[PDB]
């Protein structure tokens, strides 16, 4: 069933249009690099209603749904692939809670947000939404294939 | 509810120590929004009221010859929730029982120099703010990030 | 003299683009001492007296509108060379001009635009601090780290 | 005059050295517009077409084996001044002669592996955007902080 | 108390991870006083005496054949509860378990390839000391900033 | 030559400001590789070899005391053009005249509170690494990022 490395676990991450506006591209990735993870995948895009109704399907008829589709689709967003072991789990603990008010300092919700609705980031939930979610913004042709030399140092 | 307010000084070992723009700029990086700030070395008086919930216990004059010892950054701070939140951003009463991330977790060891005072509650908060800055020092005006900050 | 002191104001672009504490940090880990501080909105008088030497000139206008728009974060420093090494730390006029490394280098784009004042002599220090600053208002204290600063 | 862009390709080097998202943000913190963004693999047509002035050059090869090695960080950034003032973010030709603020100057050695690339004057940069990016890929948006960046 | 002492190493992954200046800072920002720094290719004794309590187990060859690799940052710090504290700011054994903020939360992966040791105990950081480093390596010295460290 | 390589010691003001990190960092960014690292409280007659060129010159007490006067973190950092660069990355002698960027422009004052040297040439840099360190002290190894730093 499974290859002899997890290591190759993939998680979506998408800074939203506040996470644009507020200048945090950069801020955000550079945790992401320091934690050790892959950059698979990376491009800003202002995404279509249909993106991100599907992005978002799970909460379709839902009161909040309309509301979470008009803010994604309002300005670009910088849509990307991490891959390593344990990546998504590990990225919803480093994007910290729902609330960023009860997000820990550390975490990006925690250090940089306030609001709910304007809370910076999103990251898959787990292996089966990440597997989505990737296949839904990205094509294959836009995953970018390497091997960090540095891999030597992150993993036994 | 975005317009609750809080008051926070760096005493007089965050100010030696060289910590003044490394805290602020936490605050100003959480959309917190910066109503009032002011250096100012507190007189004997203002250091009795503000700390005039410990009068008479055997730490109350420490506390007040500590914060009287050297000048203070004084400031108000507005937004959402900002009482609890910068009490969670300060971290424990006490340093070694502070996270890592926590100002008190990454800069503090010992709890009578633990660098920063924060409100306990929006009551506390009021009090504080208006003994400290008259209404004058505060300033009224707009963050345009905050279509960013705020849904 | 070590004791020499400059006027630096963070202007209303510096506080709505939230880099007061990353600016003041760069102040306190160069060694300079801060004397003063507050956030006030200037009046129109305060800031025609601030830019007096351009008054009849033809951005003289924009400059007071464009200081009174916002709160300004206005500061006291103090050590040996303040005046000239404030001026290298924030850069050329131009931020385009200027350095990676200073302030406006490294963050700001346009003339109007740019940040940051500070006196640009020892005597208009002297002038600047006195117009914003009361005497009661400047911090009368020693850092322990001058030790380690000065010689 | 505000609407001029560049291309940056942050290079194989500092795709593997970690330094992608340190140095977008130096370009947020100046107040530039990122318009477009995307890690590409370059294929051998795209980098012998990146580099076709130096067709035929004995080291023509070694800079199309190099770009071609590994994911490149490719962007457009736009703001007044944009070209001129990435080339100085960015810093000499010679990493080693480059001043510590700029890019080269902070993160690296050698020539041959001097992290970033950005374009030399407006019509290469106009090459070079049209060349990396699909007039789809460009993202039309006007960041709320321009009030604060641009006079 | 305040002089209580720990034992920190920087183990192979985090000197080729460029890692070594990262981690001091944050004990000094802590607080914590440098008694003892060096770099040094630990041999295969010290590396076996170091992990003693892990001989005879099937991970004990491992951890030895890696921290006799390359070069490891070893050094000593003391202040008040520095052994409890240094242990929360490296985080849990799991890096992927630690909490941001935390040096294995920031910075690590793999259990393997978790960048730092730290004492466990008061006990076992008075045998690593002692292990590591000979009395003539422990620099005696009082730190001015100790009057805002330390009540 | 890549291996070429300099002595750099952040002296007893880096070290009581607590600098020692934050200097690591900036050479380990920028591509260099350490060699040794140590903290040592310098003898007198270290100091006097150190400085020996000085002696019989009025300054030469002064230098040798203040060497002595706390801990040093001494170093050998090794790659192409590292002797020049380390002196650009420090600055110029006088701490108000280095420009922003680098270390004594970003963090000193005063030609006697420097905070760090670093070899002024090659024949230097091997007298006082040979000085300060024992061979037995240099560590040998390869950095795996050296692909991404050197061509
Ligand atoms: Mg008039
Ligand atoms: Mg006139
Ligand atoms: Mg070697």
């Amino acid at each position: 069933h499974h290859h002899h490395h997890m290591s190759n676990e993939r998680t979506f991450i998408a800074l939203k249009p506040d996470a644009v506006q507020r200048g945090l591209v950069g801020t955000i990735i550079a945790r992401f690099e320091q934690k050790g993870f892959k950059l698979v995948a990376l491009k800003l895009i202002t995404p279509s209603a249909d993106l991100a109704k599907k992005h978002y399907a799970e909460h379709d008829g839902k009161p909040f749904f309309n509301g979470l589709v008009e803010f994604l689709t309002s300005g670009p967003v910088a849509a990307m692939v991490w891959e390593g072991k344990g990546v998504v789990a590990a990225a919803r603990k480093m994007i910290g809670a729902t609330k960023p008010l009860e997000s820990a300092p550390g975490t990006i919700r925690g250090d940089f947000a306030i609001d709910v609705g304007r809370n910076i980031i999103h990251g898959s939930d787990a292996v089966e939404t990440a597997q989505r979610e990737i296949a839904l913004w990205f094509q294959d042709s836009e995953l970018n294939e390497w091997t960090p030399t540095q891999n030597k140092w992150i993993y036994e």
